[PDB]
């Protein structure tokens, strides 16, 4: 099957068209606006622009599109999608009492932050005093993927989570559900399922076929991990990058409230996962990446450094555990670099070890092996002290672009998440 991942981020959006069958595949970009006095339109021209630069030979084999967009990036709209105020994206918190929250999710719940799009809801409950029952609140994948399909108030369960849905018993409580929010809500349904075709005049206009489909869509964390393309519980996605960020593959559902940790639902499985304040920052505040390239080859993992670092960039940890006054600890400094780089290494090793042991603790299927992304993937040495210290095997993910995992999101749906 030919089928297109479209991946909508942080800085930009990338198209990726996948035959599936001869491994063959073709990739486009976008780099988003500093900007803007109109982010949706910024999105929805983007999107053209990504199906503009993909060949007609290309537009015209593919049968199924499925979206990822940024989680809590949510979009305040019209029975017909259109935006009545600005978006509040992902990174975004309202000044608002989560107390006014718990009658309608159970107890912890993911959607009890700030920076939720259910607290976002709220909030632009609060503003507008009283929201239209004809309106909708859309992610911003919802809100893309209803460009092409023309099916309103549809979301996906990965989505959703954050705006109060409960994929555990795959349902809004009824308590929200009969709330004066309930009937912005979106009909939910599971990544990767086909919602509906694609829109008439956008296939004659694209090339597009008229029988293509268009999936329900997932965030773009997730789709980072479906890049790997992981799907035995107990596999992981290990990303090093500015921050250390852990997901795991579980037959489980774990959660804790004070390391914010949860739990996606992915088909019959769960993937948990926890995101560390350490990670390359802290290298970055002491060797550009040259430097690291460079001393990481003069570091033998295999005898200790002496030096027992926690290799936070700032004061306070969030995960593996929850310590809002714990400092760095970068003491005592040796003289050679080499055998500081190689502390701070072994402190970020020991970051992600306990992290998956914590994550196992809460209850999540034990660890069988880490596939590696970001920027610190391609330090061997690293990734040795990771082994050691971890016991599992460790490579670097056959993939990990979030638009290639939606790509096979939209070719294969969650059916690999079974036993
Ligand atoms: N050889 C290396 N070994 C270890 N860390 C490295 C190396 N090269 C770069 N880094 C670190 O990689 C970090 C950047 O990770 P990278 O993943 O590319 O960016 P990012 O901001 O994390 N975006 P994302 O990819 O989504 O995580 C920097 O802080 C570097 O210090």
């Amino acid at each position: 099957v030919v089928a297109l991942g479209l991946d909508f981020g942080t800085s930009g959006a990338r198209a990726i068209a996948c035959d599936f069958d001869s491994d063959r595949s073709v990739s486009v970009s976008v780099t988003f606006p500093k900007t803007s006095q109109n982010w949706p339109q910024v999105w929805r021209e983007a999107l053209w622009q990504l199906l503009t630069q993909i060949p007609a030979d290309w537009r015209s084999r593919i049968e199924r599109i499925a979206i990822d967009g940024t989680s809590g990036t949510v979009l305040l709209c019209d029975r017909e999608g259109q935006p009545q105020t600005e978006p509040l994206l992902y990174n975004q918190a309202c000044p608002i009492d989560l107390a006014d929250l718990a009658d309608w999710v159970p107890a912890d719940h993911a959607a009890l932050s700030s920076t939720s799009s259910l607290a976002k809801l709220w909030f632009w409950q609060q503003q507008f005093g009283a929201l239209p029952p004809d309106w909708q609140i859309l992610a911003q994948a919802d809100w893309l993927s209803l460009q092409l399909h023309g099916c309103s108030q549809q979301s996906d369960y990965h989505n959703a989570l954050k705006l109060g849905y409960s994929p555990d018993r795959e349902r809004f409580s009824k308590n929200l559900l009969d709330s004066e929010l309930g009937a912005l809500l979106p009909v939910v349904h599971e990544p990767g399922v086909a919602i509906g075709p694609i829109l008439p005049a956008i296939a004659q206009e694209f090339g597009l076929s008229p029988d293509c489909q268009i999936c329900a869509g997932t965030t773009d964390s997730i789709a980072a991990f479906l890049a790997s393309g992981a799907h035995q519980p107990g596999e992981a996605v290990t990303s090093l990058g500015s921050t250390i960020v852990l997901k795991l593959l579980s037959q489980v559902a774990v959660s804790d409230r004070l390391t914010g940790v949860y739990s996606h639902k992915l088909g019959g499985y769960w993937l948990t996962g926890g995101a560390s304040n350490c990670g390359g920052a802290t290298l970055r505040q002491f060797f550009p990446d040259t430097e690291l390239e460079s001393l990481s080859c003069q570091i033998d993992p295999t005898k200790k450094s002496g030096l027992d670092y926690y290799p936070l960039p700032s004061r306070g940890e969030r995960f593996p555990i929850a310590d809002p006054d714990r400092l760095p600890q970068l003491e005592p400094r040796p003289e050679n670099p080499v055998q500081f780089l190689q502390g701070l290494l072994e402190g970020l090793t020991q970051v992600e070890t306990l992290g998956y042991q914590r994550l196992q603790d809460l209850g999540a299927t034990p660890l069988k092996r880490i596939w590696t992304a970001g920027g610190g993937a391609k330090n061997a040495v690293w990734q040795q002290l990771r082994q050691q210290a971890i016991g599992v095997p460790i490579a670097i993910a056959p993939n990990t672009e979030a638009a290639f995992g939606t790509a096979r999101l939209a070719a294969f749906g969650l059916a690999a998440f079974h036993s």
